[PDB]
């Protein structure tokens, strides 16, 4: 052995920025031995301890320790407020409890500016094309772009992880392909972008023939 | 231990697109013991062996094993040309020698389109403004793509790694900073893309205000 170690991993982007979904904060607790293996968790949200959290049964290994996890769901206006979650970890095996923090990237949020751009000349002649959504100068790099049109989501898509800029800020693309009859009948296609920057939170950028 | 391991390593795509770099092929042996330390390698290039390889001298690991690497340039045209490039690694621990195999990848080449756009709209009023370069439909992946002005290359710019689109193809945008002076006064900026599937490995797209 050598005592359990822990790891804390934040919610997912797409889950702080919509209302029906429920971001959560994950305590990882490994290398957990058959001779002590209850783990206790306490969580804190600015210093207050929270109750609410919920350990998942424990997980036996290939390598025959356990991995036993904590699961906190965050209020979204919480993590958007930068609270942090503290997760103290107590085990028989470990000399003292074990700490770890976690909170929404710190730097000045920054919002991105949002371009969409119709089809390239090339892709007039075949039979599906490409629409363009240039999402730039944003932070924190948390992010989530997404397509549609007439309401209804497009999936045929792909987008970019945010890429560091040289100012600090992050960078993407997202290219959506249609067939280019939906293009060429004039149907409207929106990218849409949700950041903890933009006014609400959210904007769309809508484009067509 | 357990016997050693083999892995092989394919040249950069940089250095197999240009004539003044060194394009190598690499073949790593790992968990090489201390009783059985010494490592044959024999390369074969299509079938026919080749004998100016060049191993690396043995190099200890911090687990007590040693690292034995053979490194073998490959000839620009040979690689492009789909040749294939096998190490035969022979050693007393192992029960027959190990062999790997690797080439270019196999399907079929497609030329990238490329295409400059001018600065955003937002960006005319600060001090830096960007240019895009995006290239895409390629196959495959390997790519180099720059930017220079009058015959110099600009440093300030920042590449995707190559996307992987649903046609089977890949994308990419690269993006240049420059001073907004630079744009304002006229200069010439152009993105060049070396790919082994455009017209003699290159192509250059140009613009200016
Ligand atoms: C016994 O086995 C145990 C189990 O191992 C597995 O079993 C076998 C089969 C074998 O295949 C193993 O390889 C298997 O993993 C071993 O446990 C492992 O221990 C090691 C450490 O020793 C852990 O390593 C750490 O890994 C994290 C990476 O975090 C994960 O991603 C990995 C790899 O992709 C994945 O395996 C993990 O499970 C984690 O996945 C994430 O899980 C979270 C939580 O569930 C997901 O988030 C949640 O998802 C939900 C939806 O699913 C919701 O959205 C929810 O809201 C959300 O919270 C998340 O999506 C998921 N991610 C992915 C990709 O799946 C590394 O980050 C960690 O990093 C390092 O820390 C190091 C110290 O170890 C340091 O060296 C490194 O540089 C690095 O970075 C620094 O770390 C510091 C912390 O010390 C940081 O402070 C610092 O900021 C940071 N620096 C920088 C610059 O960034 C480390 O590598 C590994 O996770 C364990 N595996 C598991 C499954 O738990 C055990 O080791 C072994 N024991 C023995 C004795 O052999
Ligand atoms: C004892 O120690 C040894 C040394 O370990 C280090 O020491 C300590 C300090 C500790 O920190 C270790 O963690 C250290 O690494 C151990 O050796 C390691 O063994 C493991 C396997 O057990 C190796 O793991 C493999 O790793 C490759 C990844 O290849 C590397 O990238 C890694 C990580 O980024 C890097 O560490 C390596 O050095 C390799 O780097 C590349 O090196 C090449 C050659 O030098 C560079 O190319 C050259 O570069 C030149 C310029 O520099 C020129 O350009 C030249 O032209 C060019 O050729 C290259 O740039 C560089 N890349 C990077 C990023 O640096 C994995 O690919 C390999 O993959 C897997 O294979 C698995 C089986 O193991 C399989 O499970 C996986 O899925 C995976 O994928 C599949 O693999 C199949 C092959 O089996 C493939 O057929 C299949 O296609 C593929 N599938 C798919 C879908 O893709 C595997 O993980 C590791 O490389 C070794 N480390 C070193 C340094 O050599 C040893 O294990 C340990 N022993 C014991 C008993 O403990």
């Amino acid at each position: 052995l050598g005592g359990p170690s822990v790891f804390l991993f934040p919610p997912k982007p797409k889950d702080t920025l919509m209302i029906s979904r429920t971001p959560e904060v994950t305590c990882v607790v490994v290398d957990v031995s058959h001779e002590d293996p209850e783990v206790k968790f306490n969580w804190y949200v600015d210093g207050v301890e929270v109750h609410n959290a919920k350990t998942k049964p424990r997980e036996e290994q290939y390598n025959s320790t356990y991995r036993v996890v904590s699961v906190l769901t965050v209020l979204h206006q919480d993590w958007l407020n930068g609270k942090e979650y503290k997760c103290k970890v107590s085990n028989k095996a470990l000399p003292a409890p074990i700490e770890k923090t976690i909170s929404k990237a710190k730097g000045q949020p920054r919002e991105p500016q949002v371009y969409t751009l119709p089809p390239c000349r090339d892709e007039l002649t075949k039979n599906q094309v490409s629409l363009w959504c240039l999402v730039k100068g944003f932070y924190p790099s948390d992010i989530a772009v997404e397509w549609e049109s007439n309401g209804q989501p497009e999936n045929n898509y792909k987008t970019t992880p945010p890429v560091l800029d040289s100012d600090g800020s992050f960078f993407l693309y997202s290219k959506l392909t249609v067939d280019k009859s939906r293009w060429q009948q004039g149907n409207v296609f929106s990218c849409s972008v949700m950041h903890e920057a933009l006014h609400n939170h959210y904007t769309q950028k809508s484009l067509s023939l």
